[PDB]
Order: structure tokens, then sequence, then C-alpha cells
């Protein structure tokens, strides 16, 4: 028996950079607000897993209301707590700046190490919206991902 | 045999509330414009079951140029798409919904959209998560135009 | 050995059409900005692909940047992941795709499109899945601004 699950972050831009995503510092002109540290990458990743595992989301478990790494970290304790193991994940970060090439190896190497995975089960990927939408005005940057769990 | 399908919906709002929402009415300031009864969550699960099963979409099944959907409950669109995928010799492995809306408040309607998702599919309320995310006032969703949901399914031959 | 990935692409309109989406050429007021074809449905496609595979994505195989893709045939990029895919040793399970579009109508081409990405994935059209969907005059794509696309793919070891 196997798994699938789907994650959508998005955070806002406002005061001064640097960003993280997936782990890594980038820097940039701006910052992104949030009650977190505001990784969009490492939320929609969270997402994904317990969507898969049937545990809710972030929202339900960790109310802002009431750091995203240890989101994820608690997150796949419980998820392994349930019998669960990683199959792969995928990231889609959507954003127009900055450039997330150059930071993406060193973001698989963060998950992997999150999720005590091999990096060969992470991929991550950036996508520009062409100055569209939200995203492509740079006003903030939203980030997707997918995961398989197996049991 | 595995087989994997993704799913995506938007309803503008408009009218008088309340809003349906995997099934449930969730009170609200305003409704959703749509020809059927304006369910996104419920649409988009449906295509992504329909993708999984290759079978095409909503837009071909039920298509809102056809007068016969108008006002039509999204629980029997996803009961009639269901019951095809079913005959095409898949079983549900999982689903997973993503609601993308700054308002209303999605979380306390949760439980009961994966009570409504778990009779619609026949199946345990375990393999059905449904999630709520917000864009944080971004975009048209953050404008509180509209609502988007997004789904993925897993199914087995 | 199953593996996922998703993908996500999108092209701004400009000028005449027609567009080519699925790598079939379309009819339509305005045509695709983009340094290829602006295939966006086969670049998602490409993308949920290498993702799966663990190989990155089209940023990173096929820059903008570099003058060899300028008009590239989006299908070439396709079969070229999809080489170095199969050279990882992976087969293919089945791909759905959802095409974000206000127009133009994409159901009339759908059938061709399932033709095209079949053969060149080298695969029964029993597993491919192309579906449209719009966003009802809202957001950039609502507003006629664009097209996007996304994707998921499963592949096997
Ligand atoms: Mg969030
Ligand atoms: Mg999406
Ligand atoms: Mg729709
Ligand atoms: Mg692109």
């Amino acid at each position: 028996a196997m798994r699938i699950g789907h994650g959508f972050d998005v955070h806002a831009f406002g005061g001064e950079g640097p960003i993280i995503i997936g782990g890594v510092r980038i820097p940039y002109e701006k910052g992104l607000l949030a009650h977190s540290d505001g990784d969009v990458a490492l939320h929609a990743l969270t997402d994904a897993l317990l969507g898969a595992a049937a545990l809710g989301d972030i929202g339900k478990l960790f109310p802002d209301t009431d750091d995203s790494r240890e989101l994820l970290r608690e997150a796949w304790r419980r998820i392994q707590a349930k019998g669960y193991t990683l199959g792969n994940v995928d990231v889609t970060i959507i954003a127009q700046a900055p450039k997330m090439l150059p930071h993406i190896p060193q973001m698989r190497v963060f998950i992997a190490e999150d999720l005590g995975c091999h990096m060969d089960e992470v991929n991550v990927k950036a996508t520009t919206t062409e100055k569209l939408g939200f995203t492509g005005r740079g006003e903030g940057i939203a980030c997707e991902a997918v995961a398989l769990l197996m049991k």
C-alpha cells in the first residue's frame, strides 16, 4: 500500500531579506512575512506528507494562532509513528525572483536530512510565472509539493 | 498497478451565502457563482479521480453549457464519475484535497467534508484527507474574489 | 519502486495565434510569448517526469539563455528528458495534465495531445490523461493574460 499527498503554501514579501526556502537563506532585497520562518517549501512539503498520511495539515496540527524545519520533523515523526516510510518527494517553487537554481542542491540535502532519507528520493525545482499573477509581480512566493509514502 | 491524478478548480464569489465546499454548507456573506452548486473542492477531487483513470475531465463529462447540470449537486457528479471509474476496474488508494481560500475558515468543516467524501467513494475516512491553506491576501483568492481547490488521487487497478 | 512528480508552467499571451499546447497547433486571436514554442502543457509534463526521476527541471536542462532552444519544439525537449529518465532505469506508470486557461477551448484538441504525448513517451495512450479547467475570469488566466498548466507523473524502477 502506497499513499499520495499534495501541499501548497504562499508567503507575502515584506521587510528586508534574506528569505529562507528549503532551509536555505537566499539573499534578496525583500524578506517574507510569516508567523514562523516563512519557509514556503518546507510548509508545502510538510502538508503533502501529512496529507498522504491523512493527518490533516500544518494549520490543524500547528496553529499560527497557538520554525518550519521543526514542524517538518515533528510531522514526519508522527507520520512514521503511523507505519509510513518515504517513497519520494518533489517540490515546485513558484517565484519570479530571486534565482533558486543555485540554492536547490543544498535544499535537497537539508530535506533529505530532515526526512532521514537519501538525496535521490528528494527533488526540488523552480518555475516562473513570467511576471504574471501575484508571484509574477513579486508580491510573494508560492510553493507546491507532492509526496509518495509506502506502508 | 497504481495510477496518479491531479485536479484543480475555481469559482468566483457572488450572490448570498452559504457556500458549498466538500459537500458542506458553510455560512458566509457571499455565495459562489456557478452552473452547478459551485463546490470547488468536489470538482477538483472529481478531476483528480478521472485523471488517474484517464477518463478525461469534468468539463467533458459535465459541461456548463448543458442546462441539465444547472443547480447540480456536486456530490451526485462525484458519485457519477466514481461509478465510471470503478466500472473501469479501479479501487481507491487515497485522496488528498487542498482548499485555497482566504475566508471563510475551513478547518471547522473538514471533518464533515471527510465524512461526505468517504461516503461518496465508499471508502474509509482514513483514505480521505482535506486541508485548507491561504494565500496570505495575495492573488484572486487572497483578495477574496473566489476560492480554488486542488486535489491528488491514487487509484489501484 | 514508484516515484511521483509534479510540474507547473506559465506563458503570457502576446501577438497573434495560433498557440501550441500539448504539441497541437490551436487557432487563437493571441499567441504565446516564449523563447521556445511556448508549450505550457509539455513543459509542465516534462518537469513532472524529471521531478519523479530526481533529475532537476527544464530551467536547468533547457535554459532560455541558450540560443539552441530559440523556437524549440517542446516535444523534442520532452523526448530528450524522457531518454535521460529511461537511461536512469525508469518506466512510465501514468501522467495526468491539467491545462488552466480561460480560452481557447482545449477539449477539441485533447485527443491529439494524448496521441502526441503517448508517442513521445513510448506508451499506451491509456496511460496519458489531459484535462482543461477555467479560473472563471479570475486571476491572470481569467483575465486572459496567459495560460498555465500543471502535471503529475508516476514512474517505476
Ligand atoms: Mg501558509
Ligand atoms: Mg497547483
Ligand atoms: Mg471549474
Ligand atoms: Mg516556464
